[PDB]
């Protein structure tokens, strides 16, 4: 059976600076793969790579890009052209349409009209295949582009091969960073040149140089096929032969299969029926999107082994690592997905991830692909802990452990985002103050104290002395320091105790990030009961959540100085202050299960399933996020969501489809049959678990894993009785 043909890789490429809707390019490539290769329009250095609307593509490119944010890294081009050899970005560049144009993972084409060429590339994990199939023409061109802040390139006609290697990078890597290509094409050079500083050179074999290319040329009939093998490394050249050998002599064809092969090895794992074609669609791309970063990083030596170039110190080192995630984004489900889907995939990462800490002295937080300061918290804590308890485990627990520690009383000096910022006033007070010159405090502190019951989680499972487990049990609590009764709100706290004010829950930044108070209030995953406690008790606080959804998207801007897209995204969507691209709200519609009114989350899961998704170019609400936004839709469509990673439990909200099947890494399989689903249906009447009753709002990790049946009756009313228990309630640390 075939899952590649739902995924688009055009979907959140029609992005602009102002208004997100995904912010993605279409990546061509395996999965994880440690190259990714994309067609560019955009010029050189934009984060804006390729956008739905542009008219012309300027090269094909090799891509390491989490983010336009981010931006890239290891990044050369390939592209070519009929006529004269010119080698200008813009000169060289070809009007094209999407109609013209056939993008999967696995295999990219496009018709380059004013070069009567067509063009069509398959990668594997380190290395990619071009075919130009060229007009007849007695000047046609392959221009090899090593791009700016220091290249280098090298043509060798004997073998017909040019080699390279590219430098420029958004920061993030140590002094001596480089990627090393090499390209051999199958029809001997007629026509040599290198570039240098834009400047056409025949016959000069090498250069060295702020922005190094080379041009090679030769006679083509009608149709004639040129194939270009190419691969790189952060290694050596030695190591980029290395990796060539992936592609073997194989074809296009050839490649193409065996790169759609491996993605409906993973892309099979979750079975869809009893939908429609757009549901597919939006499912399966979500998918395909959170099973690309992080990427690996590392590559194979002559004994088959893992070693890898390390981002953080640029030492070449044996073991698994990974980059380009940030775990701001990633821990609230995407990472989870993986250790319910793909625990074996995580446990190489979670290897890369000791090896971060011991390369460079901290887990990362965003990492692109060394630390990179980028949004806030410890939330690696998550990633680190979610991972163990669930039984991936890394080979030296000890290790990790002082890892986990050293962060919760250390910032980078470099980097302010990894470790913990405001550690000092954090461990003394409870929380990061309003009045330090520490920004998005309020952020830090709710997430540092989640981050902390992360760390109690695995101090009590490993056995640290009382003294250990008691003072994260502590700092876990730590949240309601944040907590003003008088607005029901999370709000910045000066550090001599008082409120700040005057406080605005409509401003944006400032104390929060990426949102303001009603989005971040909701930042307690491993105690709603505490903060439904702290609100009013449970009818006040589903009041309270009933309101996000009412309330005009009025807003401050003042802590950015413009309307940031973000704060656009959430107006433009009519759904009051509930804006589903701001990643500290995407779990808060499962809280209405924890009050004990699931219908609500059911009634909302499935307005945010249906209307913020859609399976066009333009397909999010907001940025993407390798992989956190469209996970989200993965376990949102299957009926339940990690609230709470770190727990063992997955919360109820509604499924989406008629069927789903999961193939668990342990051979065992769970159908979750929902028969009388439909748009209107979208109400749990009843469910049960291989026979047996099942009332509770959450599904328990060891159980979905033995396999079996759920059967879950749809309905177009509620079930006011259903969900309501307290043993039907999902963990909450304050009834631990
Ligand atoms: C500099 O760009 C960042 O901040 C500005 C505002 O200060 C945002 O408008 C912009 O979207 C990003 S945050 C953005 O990118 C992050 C890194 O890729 C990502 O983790 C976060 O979720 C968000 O999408
Ligand atoms: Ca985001």
């Amino acid at each position: 059976k075939d899952w590649t043909q739902y995924v688009n890789p055009l979907m959140g490429s029609q992005s602009t600076f102002e208004l997100s809707t995904g912010n993605t390019y279409p990546a061509i490539a395996r999965p994880w793969g440690m190259n990714f290769w994309t067609p560019q329009t955009g010029k050189m250095g934009d984060g804006w790579q390729y956008t739905y609307t542009a008219n012309k593509i300027r090269g094909f490119k090799q891509t390491h890009q989490p983010s336009p944010w981010i931006n890239d890294y290891g990044q050369f081009s390939i592209m070519p052209i009929v006529g004269q050899p010119v080698f200008d970005e813009e000169k060289r560049a070809s009007w094209f349409a999407h109609k013209g144009e056939v993008a999967t993972p696995y295999y990219y084409k496009v018709y380059l009209a004013e070069h009567d060429i067509v063009t069509e590339m398959t990668p594997t994990e380190r290395a990619v295949l071009f075919r130009f199939t060229f007009p007849e023409n007695d000047h046609s061109y392959v221009v090899v582009d090593a791009f700016d802040k220091g290249s280098y390139i090298k043509i060798i006609p004997e073998e017909n091969k040019i080699i390279g290697y590219t430098t420029r990078n958004s920061g993030g890597v140590p002094e001596n960073f480089k990627n090393y290509f090499i390209i051999e094409f199958d029809k001997p050079f007629t026509y040599k040149a290198t570039v240098e500083n834009g400047n056409l050179q025949e016959n000069v074999a090498e250069q060295t140089t702020d922005h190094a290319g080379a041009i090679i040329g030769f006679k083509t009939r009608k149709g004639e096929q040129v194939n270009a093998r190419i691969a790189s490394s952060f290694i050596s050249f030695e190591q980029a032969a290395a990796n060539m050998n992936e592609l073997g002599k194989d074809n296009i064809e050839q490649l193409a299969q065996k790169g759609k092969d491996a993605w409906n090895q993973v892309l099979g794992k979750i079975e869809v029926e009893g939908g429609n074609l757009d549901q597919y669609r939006t499912f399966y791309s979500c998918l395909y999107r959170s099973l690309l970063f992080p990427r690996k990083f590392y590559e194979l030596d002559a004994n088959g082994q893992p070693i890898h170039y390390s981002p953080y110190n640029g030492q070449v080192l044996p073991g698994y690592m990974f980059t380009d995630t940030g775990f701001w984004d990633t821990f609230r489900c995407l990472f989870p997905l993986l250790n319910l889907m793909y625990p074996s995939v995580n446990k190489e990462m979670q290897e890369g991830l000791i090896n971060t800490y011991l390369e460079s002295g901290f887990f990362p937080e965003w990492a692109s692909p060394g630390h990179r300061g980028c949004m806030v918290g410890n939330n690696s804590a998550s990633i680190l802990v979610d991972a163990y308890m669930k039984g991936v485990k890394v080979d030296d627990i000890k290790t990790l452990y002082e890892g986990l520690i050293h962060g919760t009383e250390n910032v980078h000096p470099e980097v302010s985002s990894t470790g913990r910022l405001g550690y000092e006033y954090y461990n003394k007070l409870g929380y990061v103050p309003y009045d330090v010159k520490i920004n998005e405090n309020a952020a830090r502190t709710l997430e540092y104290a989640y981050d902390d019951w992360c760390i109690y989680r695995l101090a009590k499972e490993l056995k640290r002395p009382k003294k250990e487990i008691s003072l994260f049990a502590k700092r876990a609590m730590n949240y309601k320091n944040l907590f003003d009764k008088e607005s029901k709100l999370m709000r910045g706290r000066n550090e001599d105790g008082t409120f700040q004010s005057p406080f605005s829950p409509l401003k944006w930044g400032d104390a929060f990030t990426e949102g303001n108070s009603w989005h971040y209030t909701w930042s307690v995953f491993h105690d709603p009961q505490g903060l439904i406690d702290l609100m009013g008790g449970k009818e006040m606080f589903v009041t309270m959540m009933d309101s996000v959804f009412a309330v005009p998207p009025i807003f401050d801007d003042s802590y950015y100085g413009q309307v940031i897209h973000e704060i656009r995204e959430m107006t433009v969507m009519n759904m009051g202050n509930y804006a589903h691209g701001n990643q500290p709200i995407q779990h808060m519609i499962y809280l209405y299960d924890y009050a004990g009114q699931p219908w609500k989350a059911q009634y909302w899961l499935r307005q945010v399933m249906d209307r913020m998704y859609t399976p066009g170019p333009d397909g999010y609400c907001g940025d993407e996020d390798n992989g956190q936004t469209s996970a989200w839709y993965v376990f949102s469509a299957l009926g339940f969501y990690p609230v709470c990673p770190g727990t063992d439990e997955y919360v109820m909200g509604t499924p989406l489809f008629k069927k789903a099947t999961l193939h668990f890494e342990n051979g065992n399989s769970l159908v979750i049959d929902a028969p009388n689903n439909s748009t209107e249906n979208f109400y749990i009447d009843s469910m049960s678990f291989n026979g047996a009753d099942h009332t509770k709002n959450y599904l328990r990790h060891e159980d979905l894993f033995k396999g079996g049946t759920i059967k879950v009756d749809m309905s177009n009313r509620p079930n006011l009785n259903r969900g309501t228990k307290e043993e039907d309630m999902p963990y909450s640390f304050s009834k631990e």
